[PDB]
């Protein structure tokens, strides 16, 4: 029955920069007003991805479920519905069921990011992406191949590391790539933490940030600019992410039907 | 109960890492029955707020708390009340209570020693609101510290680490633009340090020739921006794990008195 506990299912295996706390804050300031508890449970990598999942209906311990990392086909997705256990996703699935959900548009996000690396007068871009396996790493891709193409710019191909790929190696990358002969004007970051290292191994090699490289990244907090005011900069409102999915899951605990319940947030600009 | 309730103000810095902590917690209680529910609450004004409405619900075994003030209603009050809980920090009022904290005091000593090594004269620091503990072991050490190596305080007393980002670097700016400038700073938050060297760095001054800076930090983050920061690693993820272990042992009865630890300053392998 009644266990008045809200889930938040989270991989241990999170960025640097993620301050996820301040999703957990956002969540919990919209619980404040109801007698929700929020319990975060973690799960430690890809392989007990389904154990809390499966522990959480198994012995019946949340009425609703946060849970991100969404793969267009996503086990737990279809799981959590098949058994009515009300969730929410950080993300989007893509495989005919209707659930209530909060993304960020990755795809507007890699878009604009081509467009203002092209104004600003660079030619050659590459990109940093997620893992393949979740839906955002598609968002993302999309994004930037239709960007290279409509506004008449190439990709500098880039296999090497992804957005989860270690830092020191980022660093390391980001050096050779700006001490060979072959070389892109322009990146595009899907991680503000990938892009902290990228920068590091930049700046080793005398590259100068706005000057030899223009560089386009999502930061889930305002923190880049301090740090590099040349990095142009747009803002996933990770705080508010928390607020809408708290929002979501509460209603689709009381019955609110889940297409009601889906919010994508656009890309920002940071001010700095 | 089965609950570890984490009571966290919502007031956090930026690079604060939370989730670390939070994780260190949870890979503790992993091995458990234990479920942890995380318990914000706004500001000052509703600090005990949590504290009280956990005893009168009876919704946790146990209490996690931080932020602790030398005289902390919070400790006395579940001393009192029996309620099993332990500390990120230190109180200092008579009672032996479970706690795990970080060694300020020698950090900030370790600090002015660092900056006098460098050849550095008179030093700043930046410390936290006067009320909590960790305030006056960092103040502590830094005092002990300007006398034991034969330098120079630079007196501060425009901002706090709890003051506002952009507040801190236009002070750090004005600081730099003054004929009346420290050459040492010694920091007691890395989110600080980051406002303050961008702040210099609009004035003209290069971290390392001009200024010397000894930060601490919860994450290694420092060194990929700024290389030239003398980085010293608090390990908010151990913190958390010893925060969960002191706390189930003080759950099934152990003394108080041998659930106290305290780390020492690790200086990062990133740092000059
Ligand atoms: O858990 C991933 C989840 O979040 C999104 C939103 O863009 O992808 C993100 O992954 C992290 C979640 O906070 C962040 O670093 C950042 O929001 C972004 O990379 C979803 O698309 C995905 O399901
Ligand atoms: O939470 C306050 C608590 O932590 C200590 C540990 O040094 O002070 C810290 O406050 C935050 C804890 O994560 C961080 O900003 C940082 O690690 C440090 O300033 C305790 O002394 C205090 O009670």
């Amino acid at each position: 029955g009644k266990t008045n506990v809200i889930a938040l299912v989270l991989s241990v295996d999170e960025e640097l920069m993620g301050f996820t706390s301040q999703m957990v804050f956002g969540i919990t300031e919209v619980l404040a007003t109801t007698q929700y508890h929020l319990v975060v449970t973690p799960h430690t990598h890809a392989k007990d991805s389904m154990v809390p999942i499966r522990y959480i209906l198994e012995t019946g311990s949340a009425d609703g479920v946060i849970i991100s990392k969404i793969e267009p086909n996503d086990p737990r997705v279809r799981f959590m519905t098949e058994r009515k256990m009300p969730f929410v996703t950080h993300g989007r699935s893509d495989m005919g069921i209707e659930h209530a959900y909060h993304d960020f548009d990755n795809e507007a996000y890699a878009y604009e990011a081509v467009e203002r690396l092209a104004q600003c007068g660079r030619k050659r871009i590459a990109i940093i992406v997620p893992p393949s396996r979740f839906a955002f790493h598609d968002h993302a891709r999309k994004g930037f191949t239709r960007g290279i193409r409509d506004f008449g710019v190439s990709e500098f191909p880039l296999d090497a590391i992804t957005i989860e790929t270690p830092l020191d190696k980022i660093r390391d990358f980001g050096k050779r790539l700006m001490q060979s002969d072959d070389r892109p004007d322009g990146i595009v970051s899907i991680s503000g933490s990938s892009t902290i290292a990228l920068v590091a191994g930049f700046e080793a090699a005398g590259v100068r940030i706005g000057k030899d490289i223009d560089i386009v990244s999502k930061q889930s907090a305002e923190f880049l600019n301090w740090i590099q005011p040349q990095i142009h900069t747009v803002n996933e409102d990770i705080k508010l992410a928390g607020r809408e999915l708290a929002k979501a899951l509460l209603a689709r605990i009381n019955g609110a039907p889940p297409e009601t319940l889906q919010s994508v947030s656009r890309p920002v600009w940071s001010s700095m």
